[PDB]
């Protein structure tokens, strides 16, 4: 019962109802950096139940198969979960326990890759469908901090819009810093959110806080130059 009765029926009516093509959350789980892996697993399980347009698979990280699997999805680390559309990669991803204000991002996120859409700006998809370079973001966040799910949807907002331009090629990854320490240490993450925009795998950009959508993307543009 990590979901209390009423919470399904809300999830369900709320978010759930809006889902059009199936969701299908492939976790990654090793046997590191996994403190809170048996919630993480029973969470996405409990959320699978609640419609048949929702499925989950469990993947061992630690095993030759899984890797492969990891390599097809762009995960290199586990615990990871990425929310694919029936199986299509659309890079939002979440590395560790989607727990606090990052609950409901995630729920949303279920959504807005059911649906293979988003509500950002034409302005903003139009650029964002240019990219045509290997770009991964990286959001620092805590469980407690409510402005970090804006900036984690953002991202993964912009991914989704540049797999549906046929790139496919923004890789959108909250990190639960309290799950990746070392990996938060890395970045001198103090302040949450803590935003890491790389290119072609090498670091481009930094800052903090919530960007709104016109300046994260004036972000996301300085780093690909």
């Amino acid at each position: 019962g990590l979901i209390s009765e009423e919470d399904k029926r809300i999830i369900k009516e709320e978010f759930f109802s809006k889902m059009v093509n199936p969701v299908k959350l492939i976790v990654f789980i090793g046997k590191e950096h996994c403190q809170y892996c048996d919630q993480l697993k029973q969470l996405v399980q409990e959320l699978s139940e609640l419609t048949d347009k929702l499925s989950y698979e469990i993947v061992d990280f630690d095993t030759p198969e899984g890797k492969e699997l990891a390599e097809k999805y762009r995960i290199d680390r586990a615990p990871a979960t990425t929310i694919t559309q029936d199986g299509k990669d659309f890079g939002v991803r979440y590395f560790g326990i989607p727990a606090g204000h990052e609950f409901a991002a995630f729920l949303e996120d279920i959504v807005d890759v059911s649906k293979g859409d988003t509500d950002l700006m034409q302005d903003s998809k139009e650029e964002v469908s240019k990219i045509d370079k290997d770009v991964r973001i990286l959001i620092f966040v805590t469980p407690t901090c409510p402005y970090c799910p804006l900036a984690v949807r953002m991202a993964h907002k912009f991914a989704i819009e540049n797999t549906k331009a046929g790139k496919g090629k923004i890789l959108g990854d909250m990190v639960e810093a309290i799950e990746y320490p070392e990996w938060a240490d890395q970045y001198n993450v103090m302040a949450v959110p803590k935003i890491v925009i790389q290119v072609n795998g090498e670091d481009k950009v930094q800052f903090e806080g919530a960007y709104p959508e016109k300046m994260f993307l004036e972000k996301l543009l300085s780093a690909l130059s």
